[PDB]
Formats: structure tokens, sequence, C-alpha cells
């Protein structure tokens, strides 16, 4: 009897695909791995369940408590979704410059939203929960770039479904980084497993803070947060790759039209970087993993279509 | 290794999830089968690759072949997106009362639309579509209303789907009725092989058409077509339930709230005639299983969110 008892049972197990045509001078294969096969479409479903039932688990969730969580949007949804099912109150707080659409989703789960200004994008997201959480102790703030639970959940799910689906022959993993909790725990796992595997770590060409540049304005939502995320280890990253503004979207756009992958922003940023690194010679023959994080009709409302 | 070689490998094998919270006075089991989980986000995926894969084995696609079809939005999209893969030219009549995430959607994975007057509503898509083509020998109208390729796609996929992972312990299958394919091809399964099962068709209250009523406009995208559809088979519908608008809207809006299932309007009112049945005595410890179509998000739009 396969019946899931809530929808957090219904996170993750998602499908790998082969990319076909948006492979241009591609002498590695690449397979993208499709997120929005989540109960609220995005890879942050996985750590929105993980960073509450890590919560419960340690006894920290009381009859009063009020979630409280600094988001770009889809964290956001993914607590919203977990609060709805699980009857918690819960507040987000995300900059004024993320889509429309997450704003409506968030209200929709019966979730409380609270914007903070686009010029600081989310680290100043991060200061309003930490302010909101003093004055008030019934808040409980998961904090998703410092959240052991965040990378945990890859190790146990992301890690194991990239492994088990790709029979071991994964070579390359290409992943944007927000929390960088995505990449963190699938090269925890993998990399331990098959020393040889390499990890590569997307961010916006126009906020290159891993690079070693100084942060700022970008459409790519979900990365580029404008800082080095506690969650992230960066000694398991082999590569940083930045991508332009207009390459992500045309990417994205590809992506839908051409291999009928409708996709956010930041899936056409990591499809930008898995395809530069698949023409080098040196990967003739070998198996890149990309992740794509969420679904594009989470961007209506934005650039990506207009 | 399980990778897809292309998205038309992804479709169906959607979860069960149990109702908890949204089962007010229900005396029978309640659980939902989610559609979301399909890789454009709706059940009419199913039938938008089974259509062109009819039609290919059929011989059917020329090299300067026009898919045409008429559609309330959903199908429209999986045609789209199997198009976007395929590499063929695809055309959508789609009335200008359905949601305008269906019209961005449709663009977005590069189809075209023909938006038809909101007053004739699905019986005047039709017309523009089989009007169209005859002008042209180009056009291929898969024609979901009447293709044996809709109802038998549920058959092998959604029937089994429901079969297995219910253990055969399914008793009522609730859902609502478009072309009335999803309902049709369970019940030509799952009667045969438990002849104790029943299925219930939802249709909206203001087009109560089935019920031997008059067509008339109502926000319930997706169903109340205006017509009996050729494809549905109206001797294995053991009951029609009509539901009114508030009501639809309504538990489409605890089923984000109190479940964490953001759902379109359609996915409300199959619910609604769901628990309606589950508080009938003679069904108290029955399986019900509830179809539901689609994501909420296509509707951010619509009044279901405003
Ligand atoms: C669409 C999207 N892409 C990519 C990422 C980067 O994922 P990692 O945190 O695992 O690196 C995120 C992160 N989301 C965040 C942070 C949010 O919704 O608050 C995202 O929402
Ligand atoms: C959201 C939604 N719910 C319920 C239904 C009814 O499904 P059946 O065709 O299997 O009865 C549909 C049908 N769609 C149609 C018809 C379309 O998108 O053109 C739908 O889009």
């Amino acid at each position: 009897m396969s019946i899931a008892e809530d929808i957090t049972q219904l996170i993750g197990r998602t499908p790998l695909v082969r990319l076909r045509r948006v492979t241009d001078g591609a002498v590695a294969d690449i397979v993208a791995k499709l997120e929005f096969f989540n109960p609220a479409n995005s890879v942050k479903d996985r750590i929105g369940v993980a960073m509450l039932q890590a919560a419960e688990q340690a006894g920290l969730i009381k009859p009063d408590t009020i979630i409280l969580e600094p988001t770009s949007g889809n964290t956001g949804i993914a607590l919203a979704m977990v609060c709805a099912a699980r009857g918690y109150r819960c507040v987000l707080t995300m900059p004024e410059t993320m889509s429309l659409e997450r704003r409506m989703l968030l209200r929709a789960y019966g979730a409380e939203l609270i914007l903070t200004p686009g010029a600081d994008g989310m680290s100043g997201a991060i200061a309003k929960a930490e302010e909101l959480a003093k004055t008030d102790q019934r808040y409980f703030v998961p904090q998703q770039f410092e959240n052991p639970a965040n990378p945990a959940i890859h190790r146990v799910t992301t890690a194991e479904e990239v492994w088990r689906d790709t029979d071991g022959k994964v070579d390359i993993v290409v992943a944007g980084v927000g929390t960088g909790g995505t990449i963190t725990g699938v090269a925890q796992v993998i990399k331990e497993r098959k020393p040889s595997a390499r990890f590569v770590a997307v961010e916006p060409a126009a906020s290159p803070v891993l690079s070693g540049g100084q942060k700022g304005p970008h459409p790519i939502q979900g990365i580029g947060a404008g800082f080095v995320p506690p969650v992230l280890d960066q000694d398991l990253v082999d590569e940083i790759i930045t991508v332009g503004n207009e390459d992500a979207l045309n990417v994205a756009r590809r992506l839908a039209r051409e291999e009928g992958l409708l996709v956010g922003i930041s899936s056409g940023a990591a499809t930008v970087a898995a395809l530069q690194v698949a023409r080098r010679p040196e990967n003739a023959g070998k198996l890149i993993v990309v992740v794509l994080p969420d679904f594009g009709e989470r961007y209506l409302s934005t650039p990506l279509f207009a």
C-alpha cells in the first residue's frame, strides 16, 4: 500500500532526464535532475520538511511557536507548505525583488509575509528575521543558511538519488548556490564514495562573491545571496563558474522550447555552466548532472517571460 | 541506470496522499491522487504524450504537420511541451475565459495560441480548430474529446497506478469530467478487475449537462465542457455529482491551507464530491480515491486567489 500519510512524505525522489538539443558543442553527456517534481515544485521542499523535522525531533517546537524564515522564495514556500500540513503559524521575510508568484503562493498556503528592501537583497531579509526574532520568544528561525539539516537532507536524499540513478557513473555535478546546501550535501556523499567526482558551483556574474568579487543586484532568483553562506563547504567545491543574466535567461528559454523543460532562471544559469564544462575535451564521454531547482511557472511576472 | 531519454518518459506514476483535515464528517477513507507530479504539472501530460505517440505510430505525422488542438488549457500545455521536445509546430485554440497563466505557458513552450470567444466556451474552441483544419491539410487535430488514445493511456497508466498503489483495496473513484478520459480509462480497468468498485463523475452545478441540465458559464476550468464528450462512457459512471462554484473554490483553498496541497479549482470540485460521498453511512471504512488534476499556481490570476 503506497499512500503518503501527508505531503511531507512526498518530497524528493526526483527524476533525471538527458538533454538532447541544448547540448551545443558538448563532448560529455549532460543529464538534468528535475526538482519541480516536489510537492511545491522546488528543491527547497526537501529542506522545508527537513529543517522542521529536525526542530521537532529536538523538541524545539512549542504550541505557541511561530516559524520565521528569511527566504528568496522557495524555502519560504516549502515551509509555508509544511506549516499548512502541520498546523503551524509561519512568517517569511523576503526581498521585494522576488517574483510576485512567490508572494501569492506564501499567502495561499496561509503563511504571512514581510517584504524587505530590494537594495539590501538576501542580507536584509536575514536581518529583519533576526531582528524580529529578538522581539518575541515565540519565533523559531530555522535559518537555512546555517542549519545542519539543510545539507543533511541532501546527503540522505539528493546525493543517494544521484548515485543510485546514474548507477555510480556520475562524474561531475553542477549546481547553483543559494545556501549551498544542495551542492554541499551531494558532494559530501558522492565525493567520499567516488573521489574522482568533481563539483562545480554556479553563481551570478553580476554578484560574484564566491569568486572573490563584490555583491550586486541580479535577476537570478535563488542564487547569489551576496555573502558566503556558513552551510557551504568550499573545500568540496572544485570550481566556481559565474553566469551572465542574459545567458541564464536565454538557456532557461531554450530548455523550455527545445527540451520541453519549463524551468526557472537559476536552472538556466546552472545549465549554461553545465554546457561550458561539457565542452572541455578532457570531459569527453563523462557523465554530468546539472541540478534544475524549480519550474518556470513561478516566473511569469519576471523578464524570463515578457 | 534510471535516466529518461526525454520529457515524455517522465509522465505519470503520480503519488496518492491521505487527506487528514479536509475530511469533515467522513466515515470513509479519502486519498488524493496528485497529478501535478507530471512534467508540466497536470493530468493532461498523460494524454499529450499519448495522443501524439498514437499519431506517430499510425504514421499520421508528416515533416510539415502542424498540431492543432482545442483546449481549456492543460492538454494544450501538455501538447506544447511534447511538441517542444519533438520539434513539432503546435497551435492551440482556447477560450479567452481560461487562466492567463495558460496563455503564457503555451507561448513559453514556443507554441502558438488562438483565443476563442468566452461566451461560446469549449464548444467554440472546438469549432475554430475544426474550421482551421479544413483550411489547410497540414493541420493534425488530435481531438482529445474523441481520441481513443486518451482513455487508453488512462487504462495503461492511471488505472494501474491506482490499483497497485491501493493494493486493489480502492472502492470508489471520484473525478471531474472534461473529456471524461480520466474517469473512463480508470473505470475500464478497475471495474472489470473489481466489479464492486464505483465511479463518481463530477461536474459544475452551473453547467450540469451530464445531469441532464443545460450548459452555462462557470469558473471550474477543465471540467463542464457544455456537452457530452464522445470519449466518456456513461455506462461505467455510477453517479454524477454537481458542485457549486463557491464550494469548489472554498475546498480548493482549504486543501492548500489545511493539507499543504496547492491545487486548482477542479480539484476543489472533485474533493467537495469525494467528501459528500464519504459521509454516507453505507461507505464507512471504504477507500475513496479523488483525482486532483493540477497545481494552483496556474490560477493566481483567477478568483481562486484574490
Ligand atoms: C530557484 C532556486 N535555485 C537555486 C537555489 C540554490 O539552492 P541552495 O540553497 O541548495 O544552494 C535556490 C535556493 N533557494 C533559497 C535559498 C530560498 O528559496 O530561500 C532556489 O530557490
Ligand atoms: C484542471 C483540469 N481538471 C479536470 C479536467 C478533466 O479531465 P478529463 O478530460 O480526463 O475528464 C481537465 C481536463 N482538461 C482539458 C479538457 C484541457 O486542458 O483541455 C483539467 O484540465
